[PDB]
């Protein structure tokens, strides 16, 4: 089966999927942390959309996302992104969970 585990965004960022030393592209992994507030970018397509992603440990990692994000992703919360590193130093996630509550 597809395992299933939350990590820190700044985490996967420095050498890991960036410079592709530990994990590798094909994995599926959950990133959990904050969005920025400006890091939400939809395209016009308003089917296709991506987002940064950080933590305190001062890193930020972009994802992308391939159909409409629940609540447009609304910004300045902590979510969880499910996905599978595909694009060499981005993750394509499309099970995004705002349990921020």
């Amino acid at each position: 089966s597809n395992l299933n585990l939350f990590y820190t965004p700044s985490e996967i960022v420095n050498g890991k999927t960036d410079t592709g030393v530990k994990p590798e592209a094909g994995q599926r992994i959950r990133v959990g942390g904050m969005v920025t507030v400006g890091s939400m970018v939809r395209d016009p397509n308003s089917l296709h959309v991506q987002f940064a992603v950080h933590d305190s440990l001062g890193g930020e990692i972009l994802v992308t996302y391939d159909d409409l994000l629940p609540d447009l992703f609304r910004e300045g919360q902590g979510i969880v992104a499910q996905g599978v590193l595909g694009e060499d130093g981005k993750l394509a996630a499309t099970e995004v969970l705002a349990k921020h509550d």
